[PDB]
């Protein structure tokens, strides 16, 4: 019952998304928020619910696609600015919503 807890917290930082100024020009925005939402949920996030190096390299290989640990290093920082080493839900729906496109976001869709 740890991944209601996880959801209901995204679900609260949604509310927050939906009137932040930064997003206020998005179409759609609470359609997208869901959409990332349930996203950020298939990865087996750490415990402050961050997406880091392991929980990043279990996606990959679910995924079937190779990344060497320094392809996943960069993969992080490229979409954290080199600010932290592991993606918050914040980071990664500025991913999703940005118009420069990442090797994560890439490799999501
Ligand atoms: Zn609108
Ligand atoms: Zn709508």
């Amino acid at each position: 019952l740890l991944k209601a807890r996880q959801e209901r917290r995204l679900a609260e930082i949604n509310r927050e998304f939906l009137c932040d100024q930064k997003y206020s020009d998005e179409e759609n925005l609470p359609e997208k928020l869901t959409a990332f939402k349930e996203k950020y949920m298939e990865f087996d996030l750490n415990n402050e619910g961050e997406i880091d190096l392991m929980s990043l390299k279990r996606m990959m290989e679910k995924l079937g696609v190779p990344k060497t640990h320094l392809e996943m290093k960069k993969m992080i920082s490229e979409v954290t600015g080199g600010v932290s080493d592991t993606i918050s839900y914040r980071d990664f729906v500025n991913m999703m919503l940005g118009k420069r496109s990442a090797v994560l976001k890439l490799v999501m869709m």
